[PDB]
Parts: C-alpha cells; structure tokens; sequence
C-alpha cells in the first residue's frame, strides 16, 4: 500500500498514518516570481499548500515542466501538495469559466509529471467549478470528470469542490456526495467545502461539517476566509475550532497577492508581515502553528 488514500472517512498516508491538512492556498499561476512562498509557508508551520494552477482556458496554462517544478519544490519544503485548476471558477455565471472536462484533459496531460508522486500530490479537479445558476447541474459533469480521470489511470487522491462558487449554499454537493464518491472506483476522493460569508454562524459551520462526518464521507475546508465581505462576516473562529474538533483538514485563502488584499495572510509576500487575518490563521487558537503536524512520509527532520 502506497500513496495518499482514503479509508474510514480519513485521509491516510501510504503508511496508514492519519493526515490532517493545516495549510494555505498560494496563487502560483499569477505569481511565478514568488518562488520563496512555499518555504515561507512551511516555516510558519503549514503541512500542506494548495497550489493555484491554470489549465489555460481563462488564464495562462501551467505546463508540465512548471508543474513538475512545483511538485518538487513542495517536496523540498516537506509540504503535501494540493494542485487545483482555477479556470473552472463560477461556471454558468462567470462568462470566462472553463469546464470540468477541459480541466480533466489538462490533468491527463500532466500524468507523466504526476507519476510517482501519489505520496505527495492530491488532484483538485477544478476550483469552485459552478456558480449560483442551476447548481444541480454540477453533479453530472463532476461525476463524469472523476470517471474520466480514473479511466485514464490517474491514481492520486482526488479532491472535489462544490457549486455555488464552492460554498454549496443550495446544498447540492452535500445532497449528492454519496453518488459522487461512488463514481470513484478507488474510493480515494475527498470533498472540499469553501467557507466564506455563507458560513457566518457557528451552527451553519458545525452542521455542514458534521453532515459529511456523520455520513462517513471525507471532507476538507479547501479554502476559507475570515474578514467580512459584501455578503457578510465569515465565522473563521468556528471554522478553525470545528475543524480541530472533528480533525478535518483546512487550507486558508490565501498567502498573498489578492487583487483586494483583504484576504492576504502575508502582506506583499513577506512572511514577517502578517495581516490580522494571517496572524489569526498562523498564530491564533486552533491555527496552523498550534495544530499542524508534518506529513510522516517526510520522516523525522535531522
Ligand atoms: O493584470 C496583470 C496582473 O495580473 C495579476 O494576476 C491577477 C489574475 O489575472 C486574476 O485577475 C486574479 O484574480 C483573483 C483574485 O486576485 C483573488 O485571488 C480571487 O480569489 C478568490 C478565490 O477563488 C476564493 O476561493 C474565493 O472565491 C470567491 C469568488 O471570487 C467570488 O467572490 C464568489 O462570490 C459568490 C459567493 O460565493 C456567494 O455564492 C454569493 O452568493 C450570494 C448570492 O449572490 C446572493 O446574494 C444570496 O442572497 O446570498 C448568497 C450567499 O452570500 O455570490 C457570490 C457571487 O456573486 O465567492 C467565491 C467563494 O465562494 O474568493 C477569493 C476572492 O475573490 O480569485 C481571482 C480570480 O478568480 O488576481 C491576480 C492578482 O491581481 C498578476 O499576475 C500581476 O503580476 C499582473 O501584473
Ligand atoms: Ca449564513
Ligand atoms: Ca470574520
């Protein structure tokens, strides 16, 4: 038995040890020059980074050599690597958005560089791959993309984002999760909820996470916020506490470089200059410094 995989609703390393993501998102595709971000993120205690890629539909395609380099750099910094295609974001509502099938073709094109990296790399098929229009339409192409990647021979653990821009507020991923999970013959599939202003009360967070846990289905919070936006105030204190209580993975949005800097954890990619949001995530109660454990595949650091 090798590779990251799912068993009993838990993400396990090849050696069977439970792995709970404690990390952040890094916007690699828009910031190719910010090479030190991965080392900086590791130094602040993260055990996982979610790396923003483009499949070229909307932004500039990250080619195989670039992706190979990203994977190697994650391994060099003793980080588990969640790769994700951002171009799918908001499909049906964002005009520029790409399809999950287009993302799937891109992943298949990367299989030579993904090969042998199942201990380190999780494939998040497409970011937030449906908007708020007809979110029930998300299920069929998500299932099709899962089946297509498995048919192509991809063995990595998969990660699945929800419609309603990843916040699933109409409950489609929650309702249809069992059918999506069953589309993966290997069972190595994670669901990912994104929590922004929909998740502005503790009960919304607890009930959502517990719905997956109580169903036996694996869930991570693959992107989440904290500072208020135009739709409300995300309750990040409950996100962090509930994720620790249930020992579910989380990945804060984002290291640095947002067009609106309100969600930058670090200001200007400087790890010593954390925003209030960055301080909360890295140094606060139930945060990364407190609760992140390195993946055991890397061994005991000298
Ligand atoms: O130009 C040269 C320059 O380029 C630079 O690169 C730039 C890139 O080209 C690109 O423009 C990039 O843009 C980024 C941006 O910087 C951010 O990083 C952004 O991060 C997102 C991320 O995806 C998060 O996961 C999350 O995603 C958000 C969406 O962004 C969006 O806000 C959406 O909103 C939903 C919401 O989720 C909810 O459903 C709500 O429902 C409402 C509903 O509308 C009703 O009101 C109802 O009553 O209530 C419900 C419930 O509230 O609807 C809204 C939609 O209307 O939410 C999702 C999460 O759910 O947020 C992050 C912040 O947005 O991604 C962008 C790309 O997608 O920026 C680059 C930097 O500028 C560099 O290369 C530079 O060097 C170069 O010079
Ligand atoms: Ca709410
Ligand atoms: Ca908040």
């Amino acid at each position: 038995v090798t590779g990251l995989h799912v068993q009993g609703g838990r993400l396990l390393e090849g050696n069977g040890n439970d792995f709970v993501m404690r990390g952040v998102n890094h916007a690699h595709t828009w910031y190719p020059g910010q090479t030190r971000s991965l080392a900086d993120i590791k130094a602040l205690g993260a055990n996982t980074v979610r790396v923003v890629l483009s499949d070229g539909h909307r932004w500039t395609r990250n080619g195989p050599a670039d992706v190979a380099a990203v994977i190697d750099r994650c391994k060099a910094n003793r980080l588990i690597c969640v790769l994700e295609v951002h171009d799918t974001t908001g499909y049906g509502e964002e005009p520029a958005a790409g399809t999950l099938d287009h993302a799937a073709d891109y992943w298949i094109s990367l299989m030579d560089v993904l090969a042998g990296q199942e201990d380190y790399v999780i494939v998040n098929i497409g970011n937030e791959p449906w908007g708020n229009t007809d979110p029930a339409g998300w299920t069929a192409p998500t299932i099709a993309a899962v089946k297509k990647l498995r048919a192509a021979g991809l063995a990595h653990t998969l990660m699945i984002d929800a419609p309603n821009w990843g916040q699933d507020w109409q409950g489609v991923m929650r309702a249809d999760a069992r059918s999506v999970y069953e589309a993966d013959p290997t069972g190595n599939l994670l669901f990912s909820i994104h929590m922004y202003s929909v998740f502005d009360t503790a009960a919304e967070i607890d009930d959502y996470l517990e719905a997956f846990v109580d169903a036996g289905l694996p869930l991570v919070i693959g992107a989440f916020g904290g500072p208020p936006d135009q739709w409300g105030d995300p309750d990040e204190d409950t996100m962090l506490a509930a994720a620790e209580r249930l020992r579910l993975g989380y990945l804060a949005w984002s290291w640095s470089g947002n067009t609106d800097p309100v969600l930058d954890l670090a200001i200007g990619f400087d790890p010593d200059r954390l925003s209030g949001w960055g301080q909360r995530v890295f140094h606060g109660v139930h945060g990364i410094g407190e609760t992140s454990r390195e993946a055991t595949v890397f061994g005991k650091l000298a």
